This record gives C-alpha cells, sequence and structure tokens, in this order.
C-alpha cells in the first residue's frame, strides 16, 4: 500500500549529488531513526501498532521523493496526504537524514567541540529550516511547559496563548503535547481575531523525543535539533522572550539552562524576558520551584525571572511590551533579530552530556561551586531524569541498570527530592497512562 | 462631561472609500429613528465572544458617527472593554463594526428611507434577486472566478454538546477538504462548523478561509455574532437573507435545528421542487450525530407528508459519518462548477436558480396573516411549502425578533389552522422542538404558538 | 471575423440588469462613440499616429456587447489585427477596451443635479472610485504631467528623463492618455521604476470621449479613465495630482495652466499644498519666458508664487516633487482630507461649468484686466478650449467650417499677447502633428 | 557622502559568523583587485576607460554580529539617487560579493572537490545557480537564453529589441551575458512586452564571468546577475538553465558559444533532448549567417542542421516558435523526471567542461582536423575561440598577446581557410572591438 509523496516545505531544490547522499544515509543504520521520526510525524494527534510502515527514499533527476509503505491512513484525506503532515514529513528527512548525516560526513574542520562551531551549526540548522526570517521584527515567545498537565493548567496556558496571539506574537515550544501544544492552540485563536496572516508555530525537538512523542497538530515549523544541548541553545537564540509554565523535569531542566546563561556576567546587558506563570493552583508549585532556585543559585537569580499567577492578559502584555526592547537591544549590538548571536552560552552548557549512571553520581551538585557550574551540572542531572522517563535509552537503562543514584549534599539533594516527588504527585513525570516508576534515588 | 471612554475606529474592511455626499447620507440616517438599532447592532458586534443580559450591562455605550473630509470614522463611547486589546480594537470586531455600518445605515438605511406605495409596489422577483446580488457585491463576498467552495450550514442556535461536537467534526472534514463555511452568524450549530472547519484549513495550509455569516438586523441586535466569522453580512429580510444563502451556496448541510433551521429547509425544498430547477445542482444533505436519528426520522415524515415522498430525491440524511458528509460535498463541488459553466451562470451567485416570488415576498407575522395560511394538499407542493415556510418563520418572530416577541401577548399568541393531519404532524415536531431546547436556550421558554 | 473578449480590470462583477442596461445603451446612438472609443483603444501605438486617418482603415470594425448570465462579454468584429498576440488580445488593450465599456456605456450613458458644483465633484470622485483609481491608505506619489500632443524630439527626450528621475524616486505619473508629452514621462518613469525595483507602477491616462476617439491611448497607460467633459477630466487631474509638472505644449496644455492657476489663486485654497513646476529642455527658455511674461500681466503679478520654472535640470525637478510629497501628506492630515482625493480644494463653479464654443460664446468672453484674477482665468481657460475644440474636437472643426474661425473678443493688449502666444504655438509646430498646415480657428482682435 | 554603508539585498542576507569571517579573509587576500574591479563595474551600469576615471574607488567588507555590510569609498556618483544606492545596483553589488568572494574564493582554496570530475563541475553550476536563488522551483519553462555580439550595429541591436518585444509579448524571460548590444536590446524589447501583457515579475538573468564583468559592466536591464567562475562553467550554466536559445549575429564568443552548444547537441546521449536553437538576424544578417552555415556544415557535419534553424527578419515568428516549444520542454523534462529549472539530463562532455588555458603551446595542440569525431572537433573548435576572446578582453590573454606574440592556430587548411574568412568578416563587422579605432587581430 504505497504512496509517493513529493517534497513540501523542505528539500525542494536538491542537487543530484545530495540526492545520492540522502539515499545512502537512508540505507544506513540511521534508517530506523528516520523511519520512526517519520512515522511519528504521520501520527500527530495521538508506534508499536504500525510495524508494517516503512519509508523509502526515491531518486529522481530533479530531487527526492518519499515513498510511504503501509503508512497510517489518518494522515490522508481522500487520498492526498494532509499538507501539514507532508511538510513535517520532509522536515524529518531534512533534520535526520540530511543534517545528522552530514555532520559526520567529509566536513573538513567541524570540531563539534569548539563552542564557536557548535553555535554556528545551530545557526546553520535553523537557516536550512528556513526559520531565521531576515528583517523580521521580534515576535517569538519560546514557551516551556510540562507534557502531562492538568486540564486547568491546559486551559490556563491556552488563555496565555490566546493573549499572545491577540498581541501578534508567534510561539515556539517543544513540539509535543500538554503545555507545548496549548499556547499554540490559544495563540491561533487570537491571531485569527486580529487578522494575523502568517502564523509561526515552531516546534523545537530532538530525535530521541520525536520518536515516541509526535508533534502536536498545531506546529507548522518542525525543527529536529540533534541533541537537547543544541535544542536548548536553539530555543534561547531564536526566542525574544520565554514563558516557563508548570512543567516537569524537562521544563525544570530548561530553566536552569536559561538561568545558567542569564546569570553569566557577560549577559548582563542582554534582553530576554523570562516569566514563569501558571493558574491560581500552580502558586504552590511555583513556591517550591522558586525557593529551590533561590537556594541553589541565590536571590540573585530572582532578578532574571518574574512570576505571574492567574493573569494571562498581563503575562502577554508584558512580552508585547518587551518586544520593542529586544529590537533595540539587537540594534545597538548590531545583532540579528532572528538569532541572538551575542548571548554568551558557556561550553559547560553546550557540551553534549551522556546521561550515564556514573556521570549522574559524579555531578558537581555542591554549594562550594560557582553558580554557573552549579546550574550547569544541575541541568545535567535534570536531563538524565528526562532520560529515564521518555527517551528510549533511559526508560530501558533504568529498568536494567537500576534507578539513577545522585550525589550532592542535603538541603541540596533534600530540596530537589521534594521537587521530584512533588512533580510525581502532580503526575508531570509521566503521561496519565499507567503509573510512574522513579528512575532516580536521592540519598 | 462625566467620565467616559472614548475611542475612534478608522474604517477597516468596508466603507474605506467614501464620497462626501455619501458620508452625509450615513450621518443623517444615524440621527434617524434607526439610531437605536444601529447602536444595538454595533453593541452586539462588540459583544461577540461573551440574550439581552449582556446588552443591559452596556447601557452606557453609544456609537457616534464622525465626519471627516476623506471619509468617516466611528466614535465608541463606553464601548465594552473586552473588545479591545491594550486599548486597540480587535481587528475582526473592527471590520464587523464597519460591516454593521455598511449593511444597517447604508444598505438597510437607504431601504427604510424609500417609498412603499402598497398600491404599486415592486414585488418584482428580479429586484429582490438583483438586490440580493447588489448587497453581496457591496460586502465584497462575490469574488470573480473563485471556484465553488462555499457550503451553507444550517442548524439550531441551542443544540446539545453531542450535536455541537458533531457539527464541529463535520466542520473539520469540510475544511480538511479546503471548503469554506457560511452560517447564520450565531451560536451553536452556526459557529461549531466554522470552529472545526478552521482546524482543517490549518492542517492543509489552506490560506484565506472564508467564514461568511449571513444574518439580519433582528437576529443580530439580540444575538451577537459568533467569533469565528470573518465576513459578516446583514441582509435586510429573512426573505432576502434566505435567498442570499441559496444563491451564494455551492452546497447545503442542514444539521439538527429548531424552528428557524426547519423553516429554511422548507424554503430550500420549495426552490428544489420547482420544475425549472430540475437541472440545477445544489447538494442538500441533512446530517447529525447518532442521537439525531430520531429527530430526523420525524423530520422526514413531516416533509414527505407536506411535500411527498418525492422530496427525498432532493436531500440525503447521513448519521454519525461527518467524514462522508464532507466527502460528498467535496465530490459535488465539480458538478456545481460545470453546472454553472454549462448554463453560463456565475460561481458566486446562482442566477439560474429560480426562486418563487411567494418565497421571495416578505411575510409580516401578523396573527391574522398566520391563521390564513392555506396548508392544504390540493395546492401545488410549491404553494404548500411556501406557506409552510411562512408559518415556520412566524414562530421565530415570537421567539427572537422584536415585533411579535411582545406583539404576541398584546395582540395574542399565534394560532395556525388548515389541514388537521398537517397541523398534527407539525405539533409532534414543534413540541418535540420544545423538548430539544431548539426553540430557546432552557431556563425558560414560552410557546408563542397554538394549533388545534 | 469575430472574437470574444471577457472582462479584464472593470465590469468583472456585473448584475444581470446592469448587463441588460449596457446592451440597450449599446444599441442607442451612443454606439458610435462607444465603438469609436473602442477602436482607438485597440490601436493604441502600433507605430501609427495619424489622427483619424489611421482609423479610417478600420471602417469594417464593430463591437457588440454580449449578455451572459454571469456578466458581460465583448464581441470584436473585424478588429485591428495588431491588437492580438497569436490570437490573444493583448491584456493592456483588453483592459483599456473594457474601461471604455465602463466609462462610455456605464458612466456616460447614465448621465443628481449636474449644476451643483458639489454633485459635480462627487460625480468625479465616483468615476475615479469606479475605476479603482482612488486607492485606500496610499502615501502620495502621483505627479500629474501636462504637455503637448505635438512636441519636437527635444522635449520628448527631456520628459523621458524627467520621467526617469521621477520614477527613480518611486513616484507614479499621470497624463492625458495621448502621445508626446502624455507618453514620454511614463516611458521613462517606468525605466526608473525598474532600477529602484518599484513594482506597482501606476501610469494613469485620463482623457475624455472627444479626445480618445482621435488620439488613441499611448501604450504606456495601464490605468485608463475616460471622464465625460474636459471640465470633469480637468477637475479630476487636479484632485488626484499631488504634484503637477507642466512641460511645453500647445493650446491644450495652455488650457490647464490657467485652469490650475485660477484655482490656486483663489483665497480659500491659499493653505493648500500642490507643487506646480514648469520644465523644458533648455531650448524652452523663450517658450517659458513668453508664457511667464503672458501670465504675469494677464493674470495676477503674484501668480509666480504658484509655479516654479526650471529649465534643463530634470534631476532637480523630480527631486523637488519627491520632497513635496510629505508636505502634501501632512497637508492632508491637518485638514483630515484623503491622500487619493483632494476634497478640500475649492474649484470654482465657473471652472466646473462646461463651455460650448460657438461663436457668440467667444464674443462673450470677459477678457479684461479689471476683471478679478479668477474671472479672467475662467474665461481665459474657456478661450483656449474654443481653440482646442475647433483644433481637433469634431464639433468644433465643423463649427469652424460653417461659421469659420472663432472670433475671440476680449480686450486690452491681453489680445495682442494671446496672439503672439498663439502665433508661437503654430510657429513652433505644437498645434498640429506634422502632416499638413494649420488652420487657425481663432480670430484675435 | 564619500563613505556609505550598504546593507545586503538579494544575497548574503543571512550569514553565519564563521562565514562573515571567511569573507573578510578573502577580502584581505589578493582577490581584492578582482572584487574591487567587479564592484566598480556593477556600480557603473549606466569600456575600461571608466575604470581609470574612478581610481580612488575602494570597497571594503564590514563585519557585524548579524551579518555583513558593504563599505563604499568614493563610488561613482551615478549609482545613488538622493544618496540612496539604486536598489538594483545594490543587489548587483551583493551578487558580486556573493559570487567573487564566497563562490570564487571558496573553490580555489578548498580537497574533496575534485573539480576534474564532470559530475562535480555540473553540480557546482547547479549549486551556484541555486545559491544565487536563480533556479526557481516548480517554474514552468520560459527562459530564453539570447546570444549575440557585444558590438552589433543599430539594425541588429534594434532587431533583437523586436525579437525581444515579441518574446515579452508572449510572456517569456531572457538570459544573456550581462553586456551590451545583443546582450541588452532583447531585454530592452522584452520588458515593453511584459508591460503590455501585464506580466509582472520579469526575470532578466545575466550570466557573466570575473574577467568579463570587470571591464564590461552589466547592462542596466539585468535584474539577476550571476557570475560563474570561468567561461567553461559560465556556458554550462547558460545551457542547463535555459529552455530555449536564440543566437543573434555575434562575433567571437557568439562564435564560441555556438560550437559549445552544438558539441553538446550532436553528442549522442543528447539526441532526445528538447532545446530549440533559432538563429535570427535582421535581413542584412543573411550574409553573415550564410557564411556561418557553410562553415559548420563542413567543420562538423551536414548532420548539424538538425539542431538549429535560421530565421531572417521575422522577429514575431522567432518568438512564436519559442513559445510553442516551451510546453515541449516541460514534457521532455517531466518524462525523464528532470527539473524544469535545471537540465540535469543533458550530457555535457568533459572536454567542454574542462577549462582551456589559452596558452600558445596549448593552442598548437588543438586537434583542429576533420578526421576527429564531430564531438572532438567541436570541443577543440571551442577551445580555439576561447583563445581569441582572451586576446580581446581577458587580462591573461591581452597580456600574453602583447609582445609575447599574437595567438597562432593551424590545422586542416580548408578548415583554417573557412575560419579566416569568418574572422576576417567579424573584424569587418566590428564584432571584435566596440570603438571605431581600427582593430588589430590576435590570430
Ligand atoms: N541592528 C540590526 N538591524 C537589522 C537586523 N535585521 C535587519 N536589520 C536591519 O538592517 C538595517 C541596518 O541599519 P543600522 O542599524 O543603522 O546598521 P547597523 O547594523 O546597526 O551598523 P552601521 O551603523 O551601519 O555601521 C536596519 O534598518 P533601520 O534600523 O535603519 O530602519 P527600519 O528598521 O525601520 O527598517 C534594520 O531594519 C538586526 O538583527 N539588527
Ligand atoms: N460562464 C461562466 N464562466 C465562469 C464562471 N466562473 C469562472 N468562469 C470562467 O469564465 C470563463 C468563460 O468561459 P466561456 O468561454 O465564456 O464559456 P462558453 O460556453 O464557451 O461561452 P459563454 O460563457 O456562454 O459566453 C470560463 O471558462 P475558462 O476561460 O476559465 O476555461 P473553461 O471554459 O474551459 O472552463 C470559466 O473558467 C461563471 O460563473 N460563469
Ligand atoms: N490624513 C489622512 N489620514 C488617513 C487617511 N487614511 C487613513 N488615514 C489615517 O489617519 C491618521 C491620521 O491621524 P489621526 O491623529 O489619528 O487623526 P484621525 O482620526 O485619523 O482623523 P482627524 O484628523 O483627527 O480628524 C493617519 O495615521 P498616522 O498616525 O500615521 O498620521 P500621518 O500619516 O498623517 O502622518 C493615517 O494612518 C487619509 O486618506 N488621510
Ligand atoms: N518533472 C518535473 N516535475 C515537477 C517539477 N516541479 C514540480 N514538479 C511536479 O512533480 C510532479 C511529479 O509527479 P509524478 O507522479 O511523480 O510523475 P513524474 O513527473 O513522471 O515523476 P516520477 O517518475 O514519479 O518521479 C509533477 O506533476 P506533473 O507531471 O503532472 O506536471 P504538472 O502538474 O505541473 O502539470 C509536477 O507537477 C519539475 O521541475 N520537474
Ligand atoms: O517538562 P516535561 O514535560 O516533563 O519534559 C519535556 C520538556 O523539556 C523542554 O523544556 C520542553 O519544553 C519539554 O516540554
Ligand atoms: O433555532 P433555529 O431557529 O432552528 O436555528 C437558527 C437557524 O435558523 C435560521 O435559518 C438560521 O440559518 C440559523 O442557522
Ligand atoms: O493640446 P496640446 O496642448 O497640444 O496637448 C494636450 C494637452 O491637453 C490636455 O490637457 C492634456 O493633459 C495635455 O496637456
Ligand atoms: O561580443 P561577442 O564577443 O561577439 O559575443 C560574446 C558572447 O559569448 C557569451 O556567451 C556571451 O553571452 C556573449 O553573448
Amino acid at each position: 500500500m504505497i504512496t509517493h509523496i513529493s517534497p513540501l516545505g523542505s528539500m525542494d531544490m536538491l542537487s543530484q549529488l545530495e540526492v545520492d547522499m540522502l539515499k545512502r544515509t537512508a540505507s544506513s543504520d540511521l534508517y530506523q531513526l528516520f523511519r520512526n521520526c517519520s512515522l511519528a510525524v504521520l501520527n500527530s494527534g495521538s508506534l508499536s501498532r504500525f510495524e508494517n510502515f516503512d519509508i523509502n527514499v526515491l531518486r529522481r533527476e530533479r530531487g527526492v521523493k518519499l515513498e510511504l509503505i503501509n503508512p497510517p491512513e489518518e494522515a490522508f484525506v481522500d487520498g492526498r496526504i494532509i499538507r501539514a503532515l507532508q511538510a513535517n514529513l520532509f522536515a524529518v528527512l531534512r533534520d535526520i537524514l540530511f543534517v545528522y548525516g552530514q555532520i559526520h560526513n567529509r566536513f573538513p574542520n567541524l570540531n563539534l567541540d569548539n563552542s564557536v562551531h557548535i553555535t554556528n551549526l545551530v545557526f546553520s540548522i535553523l537557516r536550512n529550516a528556513r526559520a531565521l526570517h531576515v528583517g523580521e521584527a521580534p515576535n517569538m515567545v519560546v514557551c516551556w511547559g510540562g507534557h502531562s498537565i492538568n486540564e486547568n493548567e491546559y486551559l490556563y496556558a491556552r488563555r496565555v496563548g490566546n493573549q499572545l496571539g491577540l498581541r501578534e506574537l508567534n510561539i515556539c515550544t517543544g513540539c509535543g503535547p500538554g503545555a507545548m501544544e496549548a499556547p499554540m492552540k490559544g495563540a491561533a485563536v487570537g491571531h485569527a481575531q486580529q487578522r494575523y496572516k502568517d502564523s509561526r508555530f515552531i516546534g523545537m525537538t530532538e530525535p530521541s523525543i520525536i520518536a515516541a512523542e509526535p508533534p502536536n497538530p498545531l506546529v507548522n515549523e518542525l525543527i529536529i535539533m540533534p541533541d537537547i544541548e543544541k535544542r536548548l541553545e536553539a530555543f534561547v537564540r531564536i526566542a525574544h522572550g520565554i514563558i516557563i509554565f508548570p512543567g516537569g523535569v524537562g521544563t525544570a531542566e530548561a530553566l536552569l539552562y536559561l538561568l545558567g546563561i542569564l546569570m553569566n556576567p557577560a549577559n548582563k546587558d542582554q534582553v530576554l524576558p523570562l516569566i514563569l506563570t501558571g493558574p491560581k493552583e500552580s502558586a504552590d508549585y511555583f513556591r517550591v520551584l522558586d525557593e529551590f532556585v533561590v537556594h541553589t543559585l541565590g536571590e540573585n537569580a530572582r532578578r532574571h525571572y518574574r512570576i505571574i499567577i492567574d493573569d494571562a492578559a498581563e503575562v502577554a502584555r508584558q512580552m508585547k511590551k518587551s518586544m520593542p526592547l529586544v529590537k533595540e537591544n539587537r540594534r545597538d549590538t548590531g545583532d540579528a533579530y532572528s538569532f541572538n548571536w551575542s548571548m554568551r552560552i558557556a561550553p559547560d552548557l553546550q557540551m553534549p552530556f551522556e546521561p550515564s549512571h556514573e556521570n549522574m553520581a559524579n555531578l558537581k551538585l555542591y554549594p562550594d561551586q560557582p553558580v554557573e557550574v552549579l546550574a550547569a551540572d544541575l541541568r545535567r542531572a535534570f536531563s538524565g531524569i528526562v532520560a529515564g522517563n521518555v527517551k528510549e535509552v533511559g526508560i530501558r537503562a533504568i529498568e536494567e541498570f537500576g534507578p539513577y543514584k545522585i550525589n550532592g549534599d542535603k538541603e541540596i539533594m533534600r530540596r530537589m527530592d521534594d521537587l521530584l516527588q512533588g512533580f510525581v504527585a502532580q503526575h508531570r513525570m509521566k503521561l496519565p497512562g499507567s503509573a510512574y516508576i522513579p528512575c532516580y534515588e536521592i540519598c
């Protein structure tokens, strides 16, 4: 049961030599990753049911075509593939076969350890994805949120979305469900009411995530950054403003990434508004969160972030006001509106981190350390926990090597565990499906 | 002199180019008795997205027309604040406001200000049909050469969530096939198809969704527009608003509705049975979720009784398969194109559709008029449904429209008479409509109608 | 040999009754005008300028209006073969063709009291709005240009360069839809639009049914408007223009320059902002000297406040206009006026009232210096239209056949100074395109 | 103002910082003289005498965080309107930046680019064309490449304006060598045509090369300037982008192109290709074409009159033909799975892709003999015309033919004899040099 999809959105003008490299990489051991990311995309609107599915790349003189063998029928309306899903499909080929292949094959001097190279790559990737619009006045609000979230948390984030869209702002989330879908959903409705024509709804994700988490159907720009170290850096550089909702260990982990970069002294003059918000009930959640930050980083971290409870209008209003300040801030520095080139991200924050049980129990989670190293290695630990929850390698590794164990001191490790268990009690650790098994053991 | 909230809105969408003498027309008509109407229509528009209860909270509101040499501007005094963002009027409400200005003070204003010699009135079905065209062209709803995608959806204002989601789902399939929606500019079944169609449009990167809302002054004064509408049109008569529905449409889908939705159907079915329209293609398809099976079965029995079992060659009833409902309309789009190509008719306005003058003639819901409705099978099915349409439109007057909402206790509640089995098959439907809350949204409902 | 033209640009959406109306209007005696205006449109340039002579070759032509349910179409019977590319009517001509259906059969046919100066003006707005010429929310860029239907190649070159400069400053041009001066600026402005990547060129040709039937549209025009009177065509020219560049011309260009100056010198329009520049190519020195020498003491001495003369600086001329734009935009905000239409300009009913030459009417011309500056220019405009009527306008040509040259009355050295102007027009070969000699329909003194 | 800072327009709009760096290194390298001279030329669209009239001119690359700007020291006063660079000049300027410093720099200093493989040289030409956003995707064929002399009389210049008009009347675009005479009048005529048919979005490409551009500024009609590295690859891009060629009356070069074409057309694997070649002239041209036809038939084969067609003084027919052929290409493309914008399928033989160093030793080893296969013939026939063209404008070749000896070539005498009659006629046609100063042969 075979369908020949032509390119939409991406990979339209391919050279004949590139077409050959795409076909090679698609026969390589990368196949399954390119398969699954491609089956996920075809299944936005929620893997093991579609074991018949297989996607073959097809060489034509002009460019490439994708062949869909036993694809999921709901991605087709009267025969034709839904345009959005078709384009996400080709975005996966772009950022899986094209991107992730090319960075290993070859490229003369791609250090991949020079934090310069690393940032220029994240620029390149966004550029190839046609996501850095030239002469674009700043409108993008990177939203961060938890994937399992309450109907009230959802209804609240939809309202924040709607107010953002009523102020002609665009959204960039994790390409996923719950809080990454609901701001897009709400913004769309505002855009409409204000006759906004061209909505951008970027979804920023990574290969391991997108294999088990389809995009939400709202995304119209799908970027698969290779590692969360890049995905996170990409979040920061493209955004002109961040709103961190109630999330789990992922959303938590992103916060430390921000705060690691924002506290740096080099970025004392950079302009990137951070606003943690939530509904009236989230107030307790933020309490703990905030105290946890104060204690790990200082009262000096509260200067970079602001908490608004149960005022979505103001939350949007604040960002719509900030946008003229992100514009001027980039104008003075001679920076790009698209890409926050000037922001100083620390090699300790860009360096890929492999979440091995060893690495997690040698984390420098001690107060005798600079705040940078603390939040950096904090984040490192928050990524392993995201590992044992969703990423395939982690969910298996915890059930075969045993939970992650963590070092540190108490009050530090003490308070965090109060976060972690608190997260579970809110069920933001795992989808409502079944229950949750801690992949972590904190003293 | 007291504390007031002032804003000035510049024309968006309509009334952008205005000669100076026209500007004088509008200002005069806005001092005319038409003010109160104009005011409450513009109030209803502002209150899109939030029943007279809302309108008795904005009694401080007043809308004043401003002259400038170039054209016009609209002054909002104590406007509802929920219609502004950071002090700026939401663009959509801004255009709908200037739609109201067009269709109430320009359109309906020039009409209200014409002679009505009842000795020699222009009952000409050509006027009513060229007029209906002229109204749509002024509201820029008639796009040259745009191929047929408009699907006119009908349904009750008060419907149950199961219906609402179904109309929503039907909407989704409709838009997933790059099809536009036209409705009654209202809540319930009149917004839920747009809501779902919207999502389909997105998934397919369908730019320029047209969600036209055909209403009428009475309805819109009391019922603000539903938020999904982008082209708002305020046709003067339910008689002309109906006819507009029919001509612009390239497909019709009737959901489960109360009196209004019923009355439109008879109006439609009447134009479909007319012989000159045996070669005209316009797909009519009633749909609803599973629970509406019964409703429609009754519905059918009423129609076949009033029209014959030959009615059923003009519609098709689909239950719980919104995908197919859209699939079919989508399939029928090419037919309507060629049907218009052959005859040389226009995509936008069905000029060849013969609509009968007794279907185009307005029916004042006088209680005397109402019982004089010849509801007898000896008459052509044409005249049977014409009067049957007219009866169904009276009940809606008693329920929503001002004249007859209160004109009913004064001059008395409505009473219809004719063939008894006809009146009987009506009561099951009407009294069924009461049990489905398709008459009124409910907390309270008065019959406003009486049959032996 | 028949071909079927569907509507392009205008008369796209039409109600069945309207189509019905156009059908009858086409069967009326207007047919000749409607077919005559249609024939010029279909000839435009095509490397032939013969006034009426070229058109005599197409005596078999005929255009019938067709009625379809959707709208209207146009039937071309024996149409000039040069208006077709491999069978397809060239789109510009097709649009200009359909503009004649709009403005001859729809507009002109249907002609509200037309002596009320208010109704007149709002009629002129309604004609322009119909041709979608008053665009909404457009910063001012329109420089109306006036000139001569006949001009040596010297002036043509200059006005291309003026037009090139003008275009190079993202300025659109508007003329009288004719040749020579009414084409050159567009020809260059277009070039200039290219270099500065200005995509939406707007080259408006505004004309009357009297002129279009004998002077076809130059092919540069992409917005054609056929206003009914020269009186209404002029009124339009003024309202839509945000600047005006007068080149050298004959008696027609002359007719405008008094029209305009009359309106500007009126007191109510002292605060209005409309930059008037006269430019010529160096050799125009004397022509502009004798023109200025004429105006100074025929009309007011103070009238040199309302025009600036520039010779052989095409750059500066366009620069000045490109600076004037923001002032005109400010002048409209302050008045709360529109950019597209200058409503506030007080145009006198004496400048709105059509003029029929005859001969008594030329005798009853109050050309006296005692007369107000205004009254003087109103009838001074009229005098020139006489010479423009019997020059080319068929009604006037026949009228100078029977009763001969118009007897221009007036008085004062005013008459002698008209004569040495008029003598120059003919002596400079700006009164008739080269082909025969010229027969003065004017008898001064 | 004597200094002005021009922003990127049309190219080089989105640049990564590592890129912005490499550009300045290349501006600091000896390439500057080329980049200066091409940028002077671009700015003088409105003869190498004007090069010595602007000696103080100098153009510098400004680095910014966002991207690059261009610093213009003492530019020709004619390029600015009220101080603002003419939008079109500005974009030509940045195409010089794109194609001299980015393209020309990067390929010479690399090496995984073999540049000796005909698969490489071909995909490079695709690449540069894509990079200059000139290969439009999903564009129905309309691109009519027009070849012809730079020194052509007023009858030919006017005729090509007519064949240009007629092409525009029929909504066809034009591509030439960014030059005067025949390379301008078509575009001049074509654009009137596009006006008359309300054709918006005209395309007027100009393929040229660094040695050419620096002494011959682009004509003012060109809106896409493309500067391919050499004449060998310039021609390849000519061919491959074009859906139809018209060869006007030209000299050497217009000579050199035709043998290039014919070499590729007569080659067997290209007998199924669809690319009309109409050689047209204005009636007095009959004699020049006569001599031309007699020449090829002998020098190649009477089997060559299959690939070209001669029309004289029928501009409307020349256009009429090409418009009919525009659909025929589409099928020829759609069948093979080829791209409408690039003619991937055509087999250009490597002998025609390999740059020919116009040296005297090399000019001797030109197999100019009728025993060789018509393919081999052509290739070396072309190489010979690259030699003479060098003698005329190319710096390398004007220097080599100065005191170091005019270019000398021989072979079969009938062949040689045909040549001297042609070349002699070119001199007599003043197609070899523009001005009336008598021309001195390099042959
Ligand atoms: N600074 C900045 N400019 C950008 C960016 N993306 C596009 N641009 C535009 O590039 C233009 C460059 O103008 P400048 O800021 O004065 O130049 P700079 O780069 O800062 O250094 P320079 O002084 O030349 O040496 C701006 O036009 P204007 O500001 O003059 O007018 P407007 O925004 O209204 O359109 C911007 O609109 C960006 O990320 N940062
Ligand atoms: N008659 C009519 N035509 C419409 C309508 N909407 C779009 N069109 C188009 O306008 C074009 C005019 O077609 P005609 O040549 O005039 O049809 P004819 O029957 O031959 O003569 P007639 O209309 O009676 O005067 C149509 O065909 P095309 O040129 O596009 O090609 P195509 O027709 O192949 O689809 C349609 O595409 C409409 O409501 N009515
Ligand atoms: N004068 C004029 N204005 C128009 C026209 N069409 C829209 N407008 C808008 O009207 C604005 C005038 O400014 P306002 O202070 O708000 O006055 P208005 O309410 O519009 O009328 P009012 O003058 O008070 O009677 C301009 O915005 P700006 O703030 O940018 O002012 P600008 O472009 O002039 O620099 C225009 O954008 C028009 O045809 N003429
Ligand atoms: N060959 C070609 N196709 C292009 C190009 N750009 C887009 N396309 C489109 O890609 C479609 C390919 O359809 P396919 O089913 O795959 O059939 P083929 O063309 O034979 O290629 P295939 O062998 O399957 O790989 C074409 O549809 P149609 O063939 O029906 O043509 P159109 O719609 O434009 O009128 C084109 O519309 C291009 O540069 N070249
Ligand atoms: O917070 P979780 O939902 O538990 O983990 C994934 C998140 O990590 C990132 O910040 C994205 O916003 C994701 O939403
Ligand atoms: O309650 P109902 O009157 O039945 O619902 C309102 C509908 O009746 C009218 O015809 C309009 O089409 C509306 O869609
Ligand atoms: O009659 P001419 O003076 O020779 O030229 C025609 C002029 O008369 C009209 O007003 C046009 O705008 C032209 O300026
Ligand atoms: O001026 P000529 O030297 O005679 O001709 C040179 C041609 O060869 C090149 O392809 C260019 O496009 C030119 O058209």
